[PDB]
């Protein structure tokens, strides 16, 4: 599913991301846009053989199991497919673990290079939240 901006903001808010580990909701919307263009079905392979999955491009070397990333972990205890769902639950729950891990949102490269330090409230402007 390809979310609207406002529609994903609202889903993220319902699943408890707003101000999660101190990251306001616009952070999370901005990272979804630049990671996946709001597309729950985005995948992208990496040079290391791992793949990034779903709306927040979560990586198979550490976080989910895809059966084709040797030696990798599965810290979110889930199949990487389960992150491509129209229901964002699994993606949020796993993102909460990632943002906990020490590096905050810097885990997400496109957050760091396209959202950090910018006017991220813009991403929720106009939204009935
Ligand atoms: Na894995």
């Amino acid at each position: 599913k390809v979310f609207g901006r406002c529609e994903l903001a609202a889903a993220m808010k319902r699943h408890g991301l707003d101000n999660y580990r101190g990251y306001s909701l616009g952070n999370w919307v901005c990272a979804a846009k630049f990671e996946s263009n709001f597309n729950t079905q985005a995948t992208n392979r990496n040079t290391d053989g791992s793949t990034d999955y779903g709306i927040l491009q979560i990586n198979s070397r550490w976080w989910c199991n895809d059966g084709r990333t040797p030696g990798s972990r599965n810290l979110c205890n889930i199949p990487c497919s389960a992150l491509l769902s129209s229901d964002i639950t699994a993606s949020v729950n796993c993102a909460k673990k990632i943002v906990s891990d020490g590096n905050g949102m810097n885990a997400w490269v496109a957050w760091r290079n396209r959202c950090k330090g910018t006017d991220v409230q813009a991403w929720i402007r106009g939204c009935r939240l």
